[PDB]
Formats: C-alpha cells, structure tokens, sequence
RNA sequence: ACGAGAACAUACGUUCUUUGAACCAAGCUUCAACUCC
C-alpha cells in the first residue's frame, strides 16, 4: 500500500528522449574541429538579423 | 288608463406576507515521440 521509491537511472549506453524539434542543417548548428555544437537561441538571432 | 310609477346590487378593499435552485461530485482514466529505411 503506497510504496514510494526513488528510481535512479544511470545511463550505461546513450539515452535520448523526444523533443518535438528537428534542428536543420543550418538552423542554429555549428560544428568544427574544436568538436562543439553550439545551439543558438531562436528568436534573438532573427531579431538581431533585423538590425 | 297594467299591484302600479319612479330606483345602477351599489360604495370602500394590493392575491398579499415569509422563503438561497440548493446540496454532495478531481475533466479524469489506460498512453515512450516513436517507428523503418
């Protein structure tokens, strides 16, 4: 009766979940030999391309 | 040359007073953002 636990997940392999977003080939992604992929925030980029 | 001739069943008067359409009641249940190239 009402046994509460604390499930601790330790990823052995890679864990990926959902998102609802498909970031395109050009949309906010930059990878080079320093091996990072910065994601640019969404509306600030186009409101900075406004000016 | 009528038991007749005259004579308003009329006057005054709130269908009114008191009163919760209330009470009890989860928009919830089961549900992988996933699948295949």
């Amino acid at each position: 009766m009402k046994k509460t636990y604390r499930v601790t997940l330790t990823a052995l392999g890679p864990i990926f979940i959902g998102g609802g977003e498909k970031l395109k080939k050009y949309e906010y992604i930059f990878d080079k030999q320093k091996k990072v992929a910065h994601m640019i925030d969404h509306t600030k980029f186009t409101k900075y391309l406004l000016e």
